[PDB]
């Protein structure tokens, strides 16, 4: 689906150098009244991301397992950190080459 303002961020912590499987994530909550859990404020959630091995659904899971977000909010997870994905993979493909 389009991307959209879903109540949380995913954004770059460094410059994508595009040489490397992996880039560096923040993520928090910019409105809590979109999340059916309230989460405990501490702060940006930060994590390494495998471009090559790894899911936005896995990772998202995983922050489930880890208490950070309640059950029911795990869609809007897995689709905040997606959206801001297919931007990092749609540069290494379509912009950053010579």
């Amino acid at each position: 689906s389009m991307a959209e303002d879903t109540g949380v961020r995913v954004e770059l912590a460094e410059e994508d150098h595009g040489r490397k499987s992996t880039i560096a994530l923040r993520l928090w909550v910019e409105d809590p009244k979109k999340l059916k859990g309230k989460p405990k404020d501490n702060g940006a959630i930060e994590f390494t991301f495998d471009l090559e091995k790894e899911t936005p659904d896995e990772v998202a899971q995983e922050m489930i397992e880890s208490g950070f977000f309640h059950e029911s909010d795990v869609k809007i997870v897995a689709k905040s950190i997606r959206d801001r994905v297919a931007l990092i993979q749609w540069r290494r493909e379509r912009i950053w080459p010579a």
